[PDB]
């Protein structure tokens, strides 16, 4: 019963120098079985509009972990309460083991803190994906 799913934000800017392919955002993390993924789509469909009214800022990096170098995230609290509260409701495992710190991984090296202007975060597009597996679901605006 391991998470085996994520639920992913990508974005259009990313005001930082980063290492990763590409920067995201892990939103949620699920367990599910594959043959439940139309399901949770529908439910990321029913929510689309409000997880795209999220206003998701930065500010500042840190080390997060030995030898992990992120950029905070703010502005996905409500929504995930709501989100958290639908899957619970639905009987789909979502959060009941990942921290709740909303991150996004730079690079695996020590490296010192960056302060910027709070930045908004233009959402590019919401997936959801297999871990260490494909992507089976990405939405736009
Ligand atoms: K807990």
């Amino acid at each position: 019963a391991d998470p085996n799913y994520f639920i992913g934000i990508q974005f259009r800017n990313i005001p930082y120098k980063y290492d990763v392919k590409i920067p995201h955002l892990t939103f949620g993390v699920l367990h599910i079985s594959d043959n439940m993924v139309p399901d949770v789509i529908d439910i990321l469909k029913i929510m689309k509009n409000e997880l795209f009214k999220m206003d998701i800022t930065t500010s500042y990096t840190y080390m997060l972990s030995d030898g992990i170098y992120v950029a905070n995230v703010s502005g996905v609290l409500s929504t995930y309460f709501k989100i958290y509260n639908v899957f619970y409701k639905n009987q789909i495992t979502f959060g009941q083991s990942r921290m709740f710190i909303p991150h996004i991984t730079l690079s695996f090296n020590n490296m010192r803190t960056v302060r910027i202007e709070t930045t908004k975060l233009q959402i590019k597009s919401i997936y959801l994906r297999k871990i260490k597996g494909d992507t089976v679901f990405d939405m736009v605006e």
